[PDB]
């Protein structure tokens, strides 16, 4: 409807996958190369499904910060036969909160889905499910099951993944340029 969705829609078109585990479908979020995000309660595991096709993980790395406290991001590398658009300088650098953001999911169950969920806030430590989590953002909507891995985005910025809510409130991971540097 307006440039932040088109921002979200760019981003959906060409730099997400639906990935199956054996714990549900999931938004993937492709970073560079065959460098993918998914939530780590997704628990990827030696193989994965990407777009209902048999895909071995070459690595997957659950990130904690230097706390060793859990970030709920997984880094994924896909034994896939295609590269990802590069769109690592579309990353902050730095924690911060932001004004009016989409949240866009793209599954079987919610295809082509968009949600302005407007203001976030760097809420910061989450009990996430019950594990103590840092670098969470926060948005004031109405989240549900079957949005997890989405992507959050502002115009110009995708700044996390979705990974929680309790009814009132979503819960997103930050993403850094830092996690994807090589």
């Amino acid at each position: 409807m307006g440039p932040g969705f088109d921002f979200a829609q760019a981003i959906m078109k060409k730099n997400t996958v639906i990935a199956r585990t054996e714990k549900g479908e999931f938004t993937m979020l492709g970073v560079y190369d065959r460098v993918a995000v998914i939530p780590t309660h997704a628990s990827v595991g030696e193989i994965i499904y990407i777009n209902d096709v048999e895909t071995r993980v070459l690595d997957a790395c659950a990130l904690r910060d230097l706390t060793d406290t859990n970030l709920e991001i997984t880094i994924v590398k896909l034994d896939r036969n295609q590269k990802f658009r590069d769109i690592r300088h579309f990353l902050p650098r730095c924690e911060d909160d932001y004004n009016d953001a989409v949240l866009s999911v793209h599954t079987s169950k919610f295809p082509n889905m968009y949600i302005p969920v407007g203001q976030v806030t760097n809420y910061g430590f989450l009990n996430l499910g019950g594990t103590p989590t840092h670098r969470i953002l926060m948005y004031n909507f109405p989240t549900r099951a079957g949005q997890c891995g989405g992507v959050v985005t502002t115009t110009g910025k995708v700044i996390g993944i979705h990974v929680g809510g309790n009814g009132a409130q979503g819960f997103a991971a930050m993403l850094l340029h830092s996690y994807f540097t090589d």
